[PDB]
C-alpha cells in the first residue's frame, strides 16, 4: 500500500503528468465519456454533447478536468500523510454521493481510465514494481471514496 519507493515513483510520474494538468485531464474525461456515455448524464452541460470534439475543447469540461486533476494532485502529493489523503477523498466522496449523486462504481471506472493514460505517457518506462504501485493508488482511492458513500448510507434514487 505504497512504500516509500512506490510513493516516489508514482509521485514523479504524476508530477510530469500534472505539469500537463490541462490536456491530460481533458483527455481522461473525454475518454471516460466515450467509453461510458452515461456518466455524461450527471453533467448538465455535457449530458448532450456527443461529439468528443465539442468536449475536447470546452472551457467547462476543461474546468472539471482542472478540479479532478487538482484533487488527485493533493492526494498524490500528501500520499505520506494518511490523514490528508483520507480527508481529501472523504470530502470528495461525500460531495459526489450527496450533492452530485454519482453512483460510486464510476470512480473505479474513471480511475482505470486515468491509469490508462499514465501508462501511455510512460509506455517507455512503465516497470512492474511501478505499474503495481499505481494499482494501489487506484484501489486506495476507490475504497476511501466508497467508505464515504457507505458512511452516508448511500442509495441512488429513481
Ligand atoms: C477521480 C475522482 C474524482 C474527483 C477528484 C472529482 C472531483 C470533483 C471536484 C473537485 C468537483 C468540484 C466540485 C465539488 O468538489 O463539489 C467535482 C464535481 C463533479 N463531479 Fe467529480 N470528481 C471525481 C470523479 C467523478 C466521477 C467518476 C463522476 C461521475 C460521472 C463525477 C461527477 C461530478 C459531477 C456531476 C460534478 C458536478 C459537476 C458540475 O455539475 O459542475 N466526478 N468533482
Amino acid at each position: 500500500e505504497l512504500s516509500e519507493a512506490e510513493r516516489k515513483a508514482v509521485q514523479a510520474m504524476w508530477a510530469r503528468l500534472y505539469a500537463n494538468c490541462e490536456d491530460v485531464g481533458v483527455a481522461i474525461l473525454v475518454r471516460f465519456f466515450v467509453n461510458f456515455p452515461s456518466a455524461k448524464q450527471y453533467f448538465s452541460q455535457f449530458k448532450h454533447m456527443e461529439d468528443p470534439l465539442e468536449m475536447e475543447r470546452s472551457p467547462q469540461l476543461r474546468k472539471h478536468a482542472c478540479r479532478v486533476m487538482g484533487a488527485l494532485n493533493t492526494v498524490v502529493e500528501n500520499l505520506h500523510d494518511p490523514d490528508k489523503v483520507s480527508s481529501v477523498l472523504a470530502l470528495v466522496g461525500k460531495a459526489h454521493a450527496l450533492k452530485h449523486k454519482v453512483e460510486p462504481v464510476y470512480f473505479k471506472i474513471l480511475s482505470g481510465v486515468i491509469l490508462e493514460v499514465v501508462a501511455e505517457e510512460f509506455a517507455s518506462d512503465f516497470p512492474p514494481e511501478t505499474q503495481r504501485a499505481w494499482a494501489k493508488l487506484r484501489g486506495l482511492i476507490y475504497s476511501h471514496v466508497t467508505a464515504a458513500y457507505k458512511e452516508v448510507g448511500w442509495v441512488q434514487q429513481v
